[PDB]
């Protein structure tokens, strides 16, 4: 058992995280700190242990941290902050616009970018990227999450492709033809991304249907700058969109050019 174990009783474990919406995770109590946590359990103890393990090595202010784990006996426990205002699709959905302004989604922006280029920096690959994967807390706080969603989610979010699970509307070209993921599919759907943020939640594509989707982009459609985008926002969703990945910038400048718009606004 390494730094990261912990005893099952510092914890309280209390309901199930928004009615199976994340699977079997439950908010707890770490009770030494009074703080609210959330607690991943096992009902696969591979896939539950190499999770844990990716998540050892990331550390960074816009990525959500581990806290413990509970690997002695079953159930095993994974444990990570708990985010004031939940994920950040149903956050821009809700909220009042006045109060997340501009400004506001300017820095959301930016937090994101900053935890993008912290793995792209580590050579980790997200491979999930998308608001409904993001956490927000108070002061307008941001995380990166991956909360495992493709297996979760009911709906045509996720649909069949190549025998597996994909977010059509968010996958990189390559992702969807090849199979093929790298830091540069992430800066895709980081545009995605964008536009989700940009439009206070909107589902990308509205009203095209998935079928048509892998199509249209082969052929150079891209979504349109949304209504009240700035040009340079919009400058950066298309560099994310461009068809060949070596094309698309790093998450480096991606942060870089939000760090300027927000300060300058
Ligand atoms: C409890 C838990 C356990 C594991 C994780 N895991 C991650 O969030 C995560 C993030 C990044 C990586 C990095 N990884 C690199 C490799 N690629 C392929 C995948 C991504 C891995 C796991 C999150 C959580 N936290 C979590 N889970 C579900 C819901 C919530 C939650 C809900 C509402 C409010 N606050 C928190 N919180
Ligand atoms: O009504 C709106 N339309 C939008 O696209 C959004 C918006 C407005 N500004 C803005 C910024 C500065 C001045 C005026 C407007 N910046 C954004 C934005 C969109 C996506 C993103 F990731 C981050 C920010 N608000």
């Amino acid at each position: 058992y390494d730094k990261w174990e912990m005893e099952r009783t510092d914890i309280t474990m209390k309901h199930k995280l928004g009615g199976g919406q994340y699977g079997e995770v439950y908010e707890g109590v770490w009770k030494k700190y009074s703080l609210t946590v959330a607690v991943k359990t096992l009902k696969e103890v591979e896939e539950f242990l190499k999770e844990a393990a990716v998540m050892k090595e990331i550390k960074h202010p816009n990525l959500v941290q581990l806290l413990g784990v509970c690997t002695r006996e079953p159930p095993f426990y994974i444990i990570t902050e708990f985010m004031t205002y939940g994920n950040l699709l149903d956050y821009l959905r809700e909220c009042n616009r006045q109060e997340v302004n501009a400004v506001v989604l300017l820095y959301m922006a930016t937090q994101i970018s900053s935890a993008m280029e912290y793995l792209e920096k580590k050579n980790f690959i997200h491979r999930d990227l998308a608001a409904r994967n993001c956490l927000v807390g108070e002061n307008h706080l941001v995380k990166v999450a991956d909360f495992g969603l493709s297996r979760l989610m009911t709906g045509d979010t996720y649909t069949a492709h190549a025998g597996a699970k994909f977010p059509i509307k968010w996958t990189a070209p390559e992702s969807l033809a090849y199979n093929k993921f790298s830091i540069k599919s992430d800066v895709w759907a980081f545009g995605v991304l964008l536009w989700e943020i940009a439009t206070y939640g909107m589902s990308p594509y509205p009203g095209i249907d998935l079928s048509q989707v892998y199509e249209l982009l082969e052929k150079d459609y891209r979504m349109e700058r949304p209504e009240g985008c700035p040009e340079k926002v919009y400058e950066l969703m298309r560099a994310c969109w461009q068809w060949n990945p070596s094309d698309r910038p790093s998450f480096a400048e991606i942060h870089q050019a939000f760090e300027t718009m927000f300060q300058e606004s």
